[PDB]
């Protein structure tokens, strides 16, 4: 048998606590050497990380949803890698495949039937990209806007976590659908120029250094009819304030709320409440797995956008599984421009 590298779960960083690089450790453990039938060795090229994984590292999740990571097993999540050997009767040797579930592992045996495989021209080989703006961030972006955004209409739209994987897709794809403004709040000054420079955004805000009332006030001048909100808190509370009657919270994520015992989703203050019942602000809650059969028109799509040159898209690459708990580390805490991956072997 041969042995590979995997990553399982070292400690809990508390309901309360942020969670490190320490909270996960790296373990070496034989690969079984023949697979059963229905199974396929795979070997992993690409893992992603995610916001949603904070909860996972909890003993209670709080979500009926997503089950806990347990300490000392092997830990798992979005994923893409190539096919060694195959005994399932639709996948064979050289298919890539997908998984929501893919063990943090660098070869791994799997069930073919939890396996989606996919074709490397929709990204122009670029499998990271199935991992992001043509993944599920992608994907939530363009289904959240669709679904939730009531964008037709000359509106002005607000997306936080702007110059993430999520944010730096939404803010374009409320340009390609008819926003005449996308203004977006993220945490670096490195990050509005992205957004500004690159993404086509209108503005961009800084959270962290900027009066973020005043330039909204400034960037917005007709208010605020749509926001994509992947952070909450504060930032949310600032921006509702500003949004028109009839307006739309596409309600993503409220990542400024994950290292916090609170449940989700969390409720508004009483005060901003109030705002969103008298100005009728809708904000429900948006989950993509909840559109699965648009998944298909949703990635060809992207794909489109993409190889039209008008989808621009970001990553950030850390190299090694060993470095696993410290991209999430990195993620949660803003080290990331656009998508974070993690590349567990060589590009060939
Ligand atoms: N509803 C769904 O089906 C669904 C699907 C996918 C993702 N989501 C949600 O979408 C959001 C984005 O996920 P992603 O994968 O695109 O991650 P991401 O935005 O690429 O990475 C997270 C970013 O959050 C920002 N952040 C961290 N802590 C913050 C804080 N306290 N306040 C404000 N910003 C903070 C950081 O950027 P800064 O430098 O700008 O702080 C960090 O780069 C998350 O809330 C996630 O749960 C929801
Ligand atoms: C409690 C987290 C809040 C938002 C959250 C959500 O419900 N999903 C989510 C939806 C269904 C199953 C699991 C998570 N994911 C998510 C993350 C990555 C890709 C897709 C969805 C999210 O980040
Ligand atoms: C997308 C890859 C497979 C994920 C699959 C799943 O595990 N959950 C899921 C997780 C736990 C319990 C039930 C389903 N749901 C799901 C569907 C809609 C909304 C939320 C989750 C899913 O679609
Ligand atoms: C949460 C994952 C559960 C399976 C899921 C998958 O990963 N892909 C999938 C593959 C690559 C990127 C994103 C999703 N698609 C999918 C996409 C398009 C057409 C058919 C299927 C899927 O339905």
């Amino acid at each position: 048998m041969m042995i590979v590298q995997r990553v399982v779960l070292n400690s809990r960083p508390g309901k309360n606590g942020n969670p490190v690089a320490e909270n996960f450790r790296m373990e070496e453990v034989y690969l079984p050497d023949n697979i059963n039938e229905g199974q396929v060795q795979v070997r992993t090229l690409y893992l992603s990380v995610d916001p949603y994984m904070r909860c996972r590292m909890n003993e209670d999740t709080g979500t009926d949803y997503i089950t806990p990571w347990q300490l000392s097993q092997v830990v798992d999540g979005g994923g893409i890698g190539i096919i060694e050997e195959s005994k399932h009767t639709n996948l064979t040797k050289g298919d890539f495949v997908t998984s929501f579930y893919w063990p943090w592992q660098t070869k791994v045996i799997l069930d073919g039937n939890s396996l989606e495989k996919v074709d490397p021209q929709l990204v122009d080989g670029h499998l990271s990209y199935f991992l992001g703006a043509i993944g599920m961030p992608g994907l939530t972006s363009l289904i959240g806007i669709q679904e939730k955004g009531h964008i037709t209409s000359n509106k002005t739209m607000v997306v936080s976590g702007a110059a993430g994987a999520c944010g730096s897709v939404a803010g374009q794809i409320g340009h390609f659908l008819g926003c005449s403004r996308v203004v977006g709040i993220c945490g670096t000054h490195e990050k509005c120029i992205l957004l500004t420079s690159e993404l086509g955004f209108d503005a961009a805000i800084n959270y962290k250094k900027d009066n973020v009332a005043e330039q909204l006030r400034e960037s917005c001048p007709a208010g605020v009819d749509v926001y994509f909100d992947n952070v909450g808190g504060n930032i949310s509370d600032t921006v509702i304030s500003q949004m028109n009657e009839n307006s739309h919270i596409i309600l993503c994520g409220q990542i400024s709320q994950y290292n916090k015992d609170v449940p989700y989703p969390p409720p508004l203050s009483p005060a901003i409440e109030a705002i969103q019942k008298e100005r009728n602000i809708t904000r429900e809650r948006f989950l993509v797995l909840n559109y699965k059969d648009k998944f298909e028109p949703g990635i060809l799509q992207l794909s489109q956008w993409f190889k039209e040159g008008k989808l621009k898209i970001k990553e950030t690459v850390i190299n090694g599984l060993e470095n696993m708990g410290a991209a999430f580390q990195s993620m949660m805490t803003g080290g990331n421009i656009g998508k974070q991956i993690v590349c567990i072997s060589e590009e060939i």
